Parts: C-alpha cells; structure tokens; sequence
C-alpha cells in the first residue's frame, strides 16, 4: 500500500517517460511496464528491451546538478494496450494529451483490478474531466486523475533507449478530481519531483491545474501563422525558426495580436466553466523563462491583465524579442513529411495543437461562449491543409490528416462538466 | 561663370569628402582645395599629399553600380584654416555640423572675395540660420547657404588618402536660405547627385530641409542610454553594440520611448520656429532604411503623427527589431580613449550628438518651449561625465571634455531666427 512501490504502468515511451522512469526508480522499489504504439521507433524499442531491459538517461548542463548518469529497468514492455492488464494501480499517460481518448478507450479496464490513480503527464484544458467521464463509465470513479500542467524538464533522445535531460521546469501545476490538496498520490508526486528541485502546486480542480499548460497559449499563434503554414505544407522552401521574427519564423504585430487574442478566448471559456484565467505573461516570464526587467517590466508583468490589448501586444512582442538574444531561436519549423508507405503526416507541431485547440472550440460553441482568434488560426489552417491535400492527393494522405475525434472529446467534456454543475 | 566650374575648397578630410571630391571631378573641371586639422590623420595625408596629390575612391557593393575605381587630383591642401584664402567660390563643410561654428569663425573671409557658396553636407537644425548670421556679419550676406539633410553615401577608410563607399543614400533634402527651388548651386548640386541616383528634394527654407537629420533623431536615445554611457565612460567592460536590444544594447522600451519623446520636443521646437515636424516613422522606414510590412505596417508609417505615444513606441521598437534581422547589428558603440599626449576624449557620438542638442536645448529656452526629453538625456550625459572625469581627474582631459560654445551658437541662431519674423 506505500504508494512509491506501486506498480506502475507507463503508456508512451517518449525521452519524458525515460526521464519519468528514473524518477520512479530512484524514490522506490516499483514494479516498472512500458507502453509505445508500435511504431518504428516503438518497434526498434521493442527489439530492444526483449534483450535488455534497461533504459539510459544522462543529465546535462543545468540538469546535472540533480541528475546524472541513471539506468532504470523495465520489467513489462507492451504494444498493444489490449494487453495493458493484471495488477498495475498506477497508469502515467505520457502520451500527448490529444491522444488520450484513442488511448483510453483501448484499455481495458476489467482487467485492471486494483487500479488507483491515472496521471496525465502533459495535460490540456478539458483533459481531466474528460479522463473522469470515460472512468466513470467503466465504473472506475474511485481512481484518482491527476493532471499536470506540463511536464516537468526538457529532456530529448541521443538510441530510443536513451535519452539526455537539459533542464527541469521551475513549478507545475497539479490536481485531482476533487481538489484535494495532499492526497497520497499527489504526496508521492510531489516527492518524485522534488528530487529536481521542481515545485509543485496544487489546485482547486482539473481545470485549474490545467489552463497552465503553456503550448496552448504558445503554439497556436506562432504554429498557425500563414508564414509557418507556408513552411509547413511546402517542406523545399526555406526553414523557419518557431521564435524567430519576421521573415525568418513568424513572430510579429499580427501573430502577437493572434497571441494577446487566443488568451482572452481562453479567459473567456474558462471563466464560463467556472475558472479563473490565469496571467499569462506573468505565467511565462515568472513561471517558465524570464527576460530582464529592462525589456519587460515587473509593471508589465504584474498588471498585464488590466492592460490595454495594444499594450498587451506590446509587451508580448518585446517579451519574444527578449528571448532570443534555453535556446529558443534554435526551434525548426518542421515540415509535412512520407512515412515507409509514402504517406503524408503533419508533425506534432502543430497537429497536436489543432486537435487541442479545435476540441475547445466545439466546446465553447456548445457553451455558447465565441472564440474569435482560435476561430481564425483554425479556419487558416483547416484551409492550408486541404490546399496540402489536393497538391498530393487524398489517397496520398496518412488518415490523421482526414479527421479526428475532437468532437466526441468535446461532447464528452461538456457531458462531463455539466454533471457537477 | 559655369558653376560645374568653380574653384572649390573642402573643409574637413573624413571619408566623405575623398567621395564628394570624386563626384566633383567627374562632373566638371575644377580646382580643387582641401582643408583638414592638424591631427594626426590629417598631418599623415598633409605629408602624402605634397609627394602625389590624388585621392582614390572604390565602389562597393550596391555602389559598384555607379562607383568603380576612381582617382582624383587635389590642387590646393591646407591645415591652417587662415589659409583659406584666394580666388575659392565654394566652400563645402564636410566637418560635422557642431564644428561649423569653430571653423567658420576662422576663416578669413576678406580675403575670398569671389566666395558665392557655402554648403553644408551634414547639416543640424539651426545649422543654416547659424552661418547666414555669422556671414551676414563678415559682409558676405550675397553668399548662397545651402544645408544638407545628411552626407548622401556610407563612406569609410580602408590609408587617408584611400575610401571606399558601400552604399548611396535615396534621398537628400535641401534648401537655400531664400527657399528658391533652383538656383545654379541647387542645380549644380542636383547634377553632382543624380550621378548616383540619389534624389535631391528642395525645401522652403534651411530648417525646412535640416528637420530631415536622422542622427538627431536617433543617435541621442540610443547613444546616451545609461546602458550605453556605462559602456563609453568604462572602457574595460564588455563592449555594447548601438542597435541591438538588452544587454547587448541599449534598444528597450525606456529607450523607444525616448525616441518617441525626443522627436515629440522637436516637433514642440520646428513648430515655434514656424516649421512642420516630420513623420519620423515614414522618413526612417522610406527615406532611409525599410522593412518588411510584415512588421511595421504602412498603417503604422502613414498614420504614425496621430498614433498614440504607446503605440508609436510599439511601431519605433518593432521598427528596430526588424532592422537587426546595411548592417546596423555591426555598429559596436565606442568608448573614451586616449590621444598621444594620455588625455581623455570622448568619441564623435556621442560628442556630437550631445553638441547638436544642447545648442536646440539652449534655443528653446530661449524661445520658451520645453523639451523634456532632450533635459533628461543631456542630464544624464551630463551626470556621467562628470562622474568620469572625477575618476580621471580633470587635468587629463582633453578640453573638449571640459567645455563648448553651443551657448553662443544658440544665441546666434535665435538672433538670426529673430530677425526675419
């Protein structure tokens, strides 16, 4: 019952979940299974561990002062999640959060009998409660689900098996379900993290946890700009840097208005589902990567919510002008590119981003609530993409670029958050 | 009588006037002077000169276009300005404009008793009132004034005797005293000019035409910037580049808005001396050096004098941002060295620019108009010098540091403003 030896299932084998598992074996003697989609990387992984089960993490710069070179054992690997059954009481979802439903449905649950907490690593806004419905559904409403703002270091590959951490995060923002402040697992993550210096900082809910989640406020605008579009679906032109300014990525007045809108969108939603927005440019500078006082004041900072948009904007802008001078102008746009059966993907940025953003929008229309910039950044790109696929060819196209299931995460959220209100 | 003719002596031997010389020669047969200080640099061509009295210019880059190698002959080299003296009908002041005044007070204007035109290649504001008065003084109140906006090409050393230029300016504003529109001189000047493609502008009168210095605008925010001064008056610290952003450089938003405000007192200062303030948005962006309308909107130029102070800002440091992305990222600021007797000096920016302001800040109060901005700048200047010259101690200064006769200029300025209104 000590909750640093639970058994513990990892669902996603990217370089967080070799970072995360390291972090386990080092606060406890836990039984240790893997989860990746059989990919090719989850293939090679696959091949892999069958031989040796361990995993490599090394800490770098900042991160060796708390993490050196670890090795970690696997004692479970798996890539079907049917077989994500017997006596694990601890699922960590280290799959991007617009994965989760596809995820969850495919678990079975009945076969998952001492179940306790589900942690999702990487949350968005809605995550939670739609985690908690789909649980509720399999009569798991006794599991805890915990939300995490982001996850909590910058870690990366060498190979599958291995990976480096350069940096850990200042703070993240957690809950459960029922606004505990210290339950035993929100103990034991605290303690996991604590390991690195991380703080942790409970919320009231779900969702008040969650709207800290910075790549929803960040990477639409940026990932979305016509100019990062154009990089995008036309991969021989020139790259573009995800930070940089004008004409080399896509920073400028008009995507720092996309910026400044997108949060006040938010801020409307959240304020309908009953939740406070958050400060966003406190949040960034204070919480994630600060720039001087000089280029951005504590004036800025502090009262920017009651700032004028103009001024707003203005701040913003110098605030990524600041940064460039972690290595953010080193941040690629990365292009549409064929997978083994010449099939055409979107990389995650900015599919992932869509299909968050585009889940809230259905939301917000079902509550009635209108969000005019993420409106526009998906209207832009919904029309760059089917431009995309008419120069390649439908046929041509893996089927992630076809469609999508945000509508029913949509439904089911609302479902969800209307049933405690 | 041929004005493409005239017996010409240049005052000052910088860079720009190895080119000017050129561009003379090449446009007609005349003798030609030339005048610089007895420096070291102008000692080192005074010795050149008396073996092979040419000049050579190289073109470029974007000037390779309509400069290519070229050799001029000089006639006539002084350093001792009684020596000019003769049959001269032109003299062109290629020494910055704050020396205007030293240098015509030595020239010994009875014996140029076929003087028709004095020019001023780098003029300041107030520069042509100033000379008209103290010509008015010597009798020569027949003599053609002309200011320029700003010498017309970026011009450097390679030693003395020896330039090349990269880079030829789109515009120049000029004017005469009397607000003709061509006389011979302005044609003259127009034909000289055209050469290079450079467009020449007449304006209504001498301030008319001066308003259109950039380096009063921008060199002041940004070279007396705490940040910068710190950098001039400690020359062991790191260096700072002029144009670049925190802690490279002094561009931020306290430093924007200084920008912003400085260009705010002059518009208070043209107007009570019966002149339009420029658009300081649109000379900087069309007459100068453009970006991307990506970045600064032709909105933003076009409407910039009805903008808000904050939102003028946002556009000057967007404008600025987008400049570092001609190589403005290379101009590195220059700190206070000594000469060969171990006295301290201070380098021509900020020396200059400091000089510029002070003579229009003695003028408006003068004139009962108030320019806070320019106040703080030079305060601020004012306090570090004294603070460096207490480190150094004032017997090893040079005397520059020590003193200037911007007070008598301003009065003269104000006097011949006075006595046409």
């Amino acid at each position: 019952h000590m909750h640093n030896t639970l058994p513990t299932l990892i669902l996603g084998a990217g370089p967080a979940a070799i970072q995360l598992a390291v972090d386990i074996s080092a606060t406890g003697d836990a039984r240790l299974g893997l989860y990746n989609r059989p990919s090719t990387k989850g293939e090679r992984l696959k091949q892999y561990l069958a031989l040796t089960p361990t995993l490599y993490l090394q800490g770098t710069g900042k991160a060796q002062a708390t993490q050196k070179e670890s090795s970690v054992t696997i004692d479970c690997y798996i890539d079907q999640l049917a077989q994500a059954v017997g006596d694990w009481q601890r699922l960590i979802l280290a799959v991007p959060a617009d994965h989760y439903y596809a995820v969850l449905q495919q678990i079975p649950w009945a076969a998952l009998p001492q179940l306790k907490s589900v942690i999702l690593l990487s949350s968005s806004m809605g995550s939670g409660l739609m985690v908690q419905n789909l649980l509720n559904a399999a009569g798991k409403r006794d599991v805890e689900v915990i939300s995490l703002s982001s996850y909590y270091a910058d870690t990366k590959y060498i190979q599958p098996y291995r990976a480096y951490t350069k940096a850990f995060k200042q703070r993240i923002y957690l809950a459960n379900q029922w606004g505990n402040a210290g339950s035993a697992e929100m103990s034991w993550l605290t303690a996991v993290l604590a390991r690195h210096h991380i703080d942790t900082l409970p919320c009231s809910n779900l969702l008040a946890a969650e709207r800290f989640s910075i790549t929803n406020y960040v990477h639409p605008p940026l990932a979305l700009a016509d100019t990062t579009l154009q990089a995008l679906f036309y991969p021989e032109q020139r790259s573009q840097y995800l930070y940089k300014t004008q004409p080399e990525g896509p920073v400028c007045p008009a995507v720092i208005a996309d910026l400044a809108g997108l949060a006040d969108d938010y801020k409307r939603l959240l304020n309908r589902l009953g939740v406070e927005e958050i400060n966003l440019l406190r949040f960034l500078n204070d919480d994630n990567y600060p720039v001087p006082a000089s280029m951005v004041s504590r004036r800025w900072i502090d009262e920017f919510p009651q700032l004028p948009p103009l001024e707003q904007q203005y701040a913003l802008f110098v605030r990524y002008t600041a940064l460039l001078v972690y290595d953010f102008s080193a941040v690629k746009v990365a292009t549409v590119y064929q997978d083994a059966n010449a099939l055409w993907h979107l990389p995650r940025v900015p599919l992932e981003d869509v299909h968050k953003l585009r889940t809230l929008l259905l939301l917000a229309g079902a509550l009635d609530v209108v969000m005019p910039t993420a409106q526009r950044l998906l209207q832009r790109f919904q029309q760059a993409l089917k431009a995309f696929i008419d120069r390649v060819g439908e046929e041509h196209c893996h089927p992630s670029l076809l469609g999508d299931d945000c509508d029913r995460q949509a439904a089911i959220i609302e479902q969800q958050w209307r049933s405690q209100t």
